[PDB]
């Protein structure tokens, strides 16, 4: 597993459930083209996107769809949602996980990469 | 001023100075049309992108070049920038504050939005 | 103004109005003693803590009492309160801008360290 | 395991390694009593610090040495380490996880408290 995302609530201070969470490849044509997304499971973590052979170098962008999240809550929210873009670099056996700490008016994300 | 960035460098902590800052609208065929742009001031601040009259209602994008940031400060960063994504004025007209705190691997943002 | 302290609140995206702040300085004798203490403005700053002739070389604690303003918005938060303890002029006197971001059930402080 | 600590360092992208943690009960004297302390794992990680017969409801402090961590990497931080102050309460089975993001001149912290 290349590549995990998990998703945390800081006003519940638990994961963040069935979060939707879509997974964008830029294209030679420089677009985004989809090619991975899920929903954050119980413990807030999304496994399984993607494999060794797919997840080559290249420019990938992830989005979470947190409006979605907080007006399941009842609770009014500022993002449309939380994107991460990053460049995928090989070097080495690598694992990215990507997390991100939800508030309705404030988002921290964070890469931990690691060689297994 | 309707809208302002500030953007801090966690590393070292300090303002993010010279960080260039790209604003988006949503256009009526659902492409990002360019509305503003500039640089992070040496307070890390970045004043005067738009007028009340012209900071419509709509679906606004914030990109903050951070990887050219930390490049320049000799750091190979995570992401390629830091993105906010909300929409504005929904309620009538506002002042926004969005804040960036960046580390090379991790980021986080935060909206102040007061009444005018 | 050698020290100043902000509080934002992720919630509901506004200055954490009327918190209270307490800063000890360590003595001799390895205690903590009170230095000086107030609340934050309408724009969630809290200025005119200290002096620069008072502000002196020492271990300094800035608690900020979390859990009364959540408690006064109707949240039971996490945290009693939060806490920066830092060593403050080891390089001569500079001006500390301490800044802390709310959530229920997280926090993130920052400080932003200008040469006077 | 009712208590884990996890702490993650934003300039690396990576789990923080051997960071001391040291985790203080408050006394009916209403003083700090140290009962528990260890360093984190590869992953990031410290377990096994109480038991569920042991973690009674009461106010805990828990410290993470992240000074010692930075100055280890050859960079120099604002803080003398980061500490969380907490109420645990209990109401039904809880599982507590404080997670930190450390850089030099900032800290994140966060609660996940889950049933299993
Ligand atoms: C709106 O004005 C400001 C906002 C902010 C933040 O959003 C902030 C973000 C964080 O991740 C952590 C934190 F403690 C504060 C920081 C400063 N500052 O430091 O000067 C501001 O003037
Ligand atoms: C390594 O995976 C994790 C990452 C993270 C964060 O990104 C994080 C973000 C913040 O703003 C503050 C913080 F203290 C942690 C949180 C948890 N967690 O809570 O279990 C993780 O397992």
């Amino acid at each position: 597993c290349p590549l995990m995302v998990k998703v945390l609530d800081a006003v519940r201070g638990s994961p963040a459930i069935n979060v939707a969470v879509h997974v964008f490849r830029k294209a030679a044509d420089d677009t985004w083209e989809p090619f991975a997304s899920g929903k954050t499971s119980e413990s807030g973590e999304l496994h399984g996107l993607t494999t060794e052979e797919e997840f080559v170098e290249g420019i990938y962008k992830v989005e979470i769809d947190t409006k979605s999240y907080w007006k399941a809550l009842g609770i009014s929210p500022f993002h449309e949602h939380a994107e991460v873009v990053f460049t995928a670099n090989d070097s080495g056996p690598r694992r990215y996980t990507i997390a991100a700490l939800l508030s309705p008016y404030s988002y921290s994300t964070t890469a931990v990469v690691t060689n297994p």
